[PDB]
């Protein structure tokens, strides 16, 4: 039997001002610096350690790890920060308020665009500001791996190579692993180890910075799972996710 610990970066600028982020660089605030700090220090009291973590190249990610890390005294592990655990990407909508966006394009087609399975939020131009091409984090990745746009199925497939060619195997080493991660990104694996079905996972909504325990037997099969920390300030937390709402 073996333990894997899953946590939402936690609250970032985007969050808070309820903007469609995707691949865009934004930074935590405050709120998620310390929620980052109490998922730390609920682990530490919980005696949980880890040997590894593996997060995205995004800084609201790696920051939420950084204040683990910090709080449990692990600054010293090794840490893989891949693209491939990088948030969904939102493509167009990436930098767009999600409540004026319902407003202008129906609360469904925005339920469609954050939640279902295969269906794409329209894509970046290839010449777009925002477009990954340039980017020093990316220099390595070809070309057409690279998305202007990606539907949950894509974050999926772009997820599961760092799971099968370095995280599966880091946990039947022994190892005892952090992922730091994203809401969407977060999604798919979980779809994945789950079984989870394309139906089903619309409605799974991951609440920022709390630590998410999945118990796997010796076939990486889940056993069961569980968010640590109070289940009230949780659900609360789940329901405030539920903001692709219109404005006035």
């Amino acid at each position: 039997m073996y333990k894997l610990v899953l946590i939402r970066h936690g609250e970032s600028t985007w969050n808070k001002e309820n903007r469609f982020t995707g691949w865009v660089d934004v930074d935590l605030t405050e709120q998620g610096n310390r929620e980052a700090r109490q998922a730390g220090q609920l682990l530490k009291e919980a005696g949980y350690t880890f040997d590894i973590a593996y997060t995205s190249v995004l800084k609201r990610a790696i920051r939420t790890l950084w204040h683990v890390q910090d709080q449990m005294d692990l600054m010293y592990v090794p840490v893989v920060h891949s693209w491939r655990l990088n948030e969904r990407h939102y493509g167009a909508l990436s930098g767009l308020n999600k409540a004026e966006t319902a407003a202008k394009y129906g609360d469904e087609q925005v339920l469609v665009w954050r939640r279902s399975y295969d269906t794409p939020p329209p894509a970046l131009e290839p010449g777009d500001e925002r477009a990954p091409y340039a980017d020093p984090r990316y220099a390595k990745v070809p070309r057409e791996q690279l998305p202007l746009t990606e539907c949950l199925k894509d974050t999926v497939a772009r997820v599961l190579p760092l799971w099968n060619e370095s995280i599966a195997p880091a946990v039947k080493a022994g190892k005892q692993v952090l992922i730091a991660a994203h809401g969407n990104s977060l999604r798919a694996l979980i779809k994945y180890l789950d079984g989870i079905s394309d139906a089903d996972i619309v409605g799974l909504n991951i609440p920022n910075g709390v630590p998410l325990v999945y118990e796997l037997d010796e076939s990486l099969t889940p056993i069961r799972h569980y968010y640590l920390g109070d289940q009230e300030a949780i659900a609360k937390a789940q329901a405030a996710v539920a903001q692709q709402g219109k404005s006035a």
